[PDB]
């Protein structure tokens, strides 16, 4: 329905991630926490670090409980396991006793200027560290309260660079805990099954670039998995898929030549203020397995999603936010910024709808459309 207390509770951007305010301990200690559907631990800075202006002080919490167990995660971090009372101020009006990994040592984990001091891993126990016995936050929340087993994310890319002050004052999106807010999307929600409960794994059955079929065996698109990950910036594709997609994107945009560094996601490209030639770049459609047998639907993104705005001048500059992976497809903030994404854990499915905050132009919009008749979709899934 309508969850006004949780609408607009995120801040951040695709490159540095999107975070929500949380409190830990008694009296409550406020921290900014990255929303991560790609991991399953709740881990917070718990010791001074040059890039942290605050951290969890266990000695100041009367409700802190020491689990007397370490956790080593190779970026990399090490911590100490414990439990405490946790709340989300712009969230459900509940307080949960949850596991917390108190980060004592780290390497390239905390980013200078991100404004977040910890991570909220929202995926399943299978990938929790040190093992699946460490109950993830969302599992605790559902078990201890009447909050429905579902959350939804609207990640909002600004479409232009935000400076330090603007990124702190800007609304970066919404995390709706326990429901679906109809103001965050347009049109219909289309659902794809969660293939397996570890990462939020899905199956891609067809890929198009400006309506042209990439025409690869669909198992290639999910080699070795395809996941939805708010913690990843880019749309990441398996090596062979990335090579075929970049060749097609280059061919579609061939009226302008870009250096190799641009296509590698390393180098920015700039245009005179307001002259970005969006129309030369193609739309990209990913077809996902539907809930009905032999049915699929598609999600279509624009270059306003896969060209990430970066500051250089008064030029409008971007980095190509599609990159290669050796660990399967990752539908990162590139994809998620185009859509309102419903993580329906209760019904083992992920919903997509056009986001009310996606960046577009007067000629094209992102889309979620269906149904399409698609055969042997189970063959698109990779095994071993
Ligand atoms: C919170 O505890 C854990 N965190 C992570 N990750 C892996 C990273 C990563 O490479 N990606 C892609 C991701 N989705 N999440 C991590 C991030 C680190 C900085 C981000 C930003 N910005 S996101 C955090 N993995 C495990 C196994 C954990 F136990």
């Amino acid at each position: 329905g309508s969850f006004v207390e949780m609408v607009d509770n995120l801040r951040g951007k695709s490159g540095q991630g999107y975070y929500v305010e949380m409190t830990v301990g008694s009296p409550p200690q406020t921290l900014n926490i990255l929303v991560d559907t790609g991991s399953s631990n709740f881990a917070v800075g718990a010791a001074p670090h040059p890039f942290l202006h605050r951290y969890y002080q266990r000695q100041l919490s009367s409700t802190y409980r020491d689990l007397r167990k370490g956790v080593y995660v190779p970026g990399k971090w090490e911590g100490e396991l414990g439990t405490d009372l946790v709340s989300i101020p712009h969230g459900p009006n509940v307080t949960v006793r949850a596991n917390i990994a108190a980060i004592t040592e780290s390497d390239k984990f905390f980013i200078n200027g991100s404004n977040w001091e910890g991570i909220l891993g929202l995926a399943y126990a299978e990938i929790a560290r040190p093992d699946d016995s460490l109950e993830p936050f969302f599992d605790s929340l559902v078990k201890q309260t009447h909050v429905p087993n579902l959350f939804s994310l609207q990640l909002c890319g600004a479409g232009f660079p935000l400076n330090q002050s603007e990124v702190l004052a800007s609304v970066g999106g919404s995390m709706i805990i326990g429901g679906i807010d109809h103001s965050l999307y347009t049109g219909s929600l289309w659902y794809t099954p969660i293939r397996r409960e570890w990462y939020y794994e899905v199956i891609i059955v067809r890929v198009e670039i400006n309506g042209q079929d990439l025409k690869m065996d669909c198992k290639e698109y999910n080699y070795d998995k395809s996941i939805v990950d708010s913690g990843t910036t880019n749309l990441r594709l398996p090596k062979k898929v990335f090579e075929a997609a970049v060749k097609s994107i280059k061919a579609a945009s061939s009226t302008e030549k870009f250096p190799d560094g641009f296509w590698l996601g390393e180098q920015l490209v700039c245009w005179q203020a307001g002259t970005t030639p969006w129309n030369i770049f193609p739309v990209i459609s990913l077809y996902l397995m539907g809930e009905v047998t032999n049915q699929s639907f598609r999600i279509t993104i624009l270059p306003q999603q896969y060209l990430r705005p970066v500051e250089d001048s008064q030029d409008d500059c971007y980095k190509f936010a599609i990159s290669q992976s050796s660990t399967g497809t990752v539908m990162g903030a590139v994809i998620m910024e185009g859509f309102y994404v419903v993580f329906d854990r209760a019904r083992k499915r992920i919903g997509f709808a056009v986001s009310a905050c996606h960046v577009h132009d007067e000629f094209r919009t992102a889309a979620v459309e269906g149904p399409f008749v698609t055969l042997d979709m189970e063959d698109c899934g990779y095994n071993i």
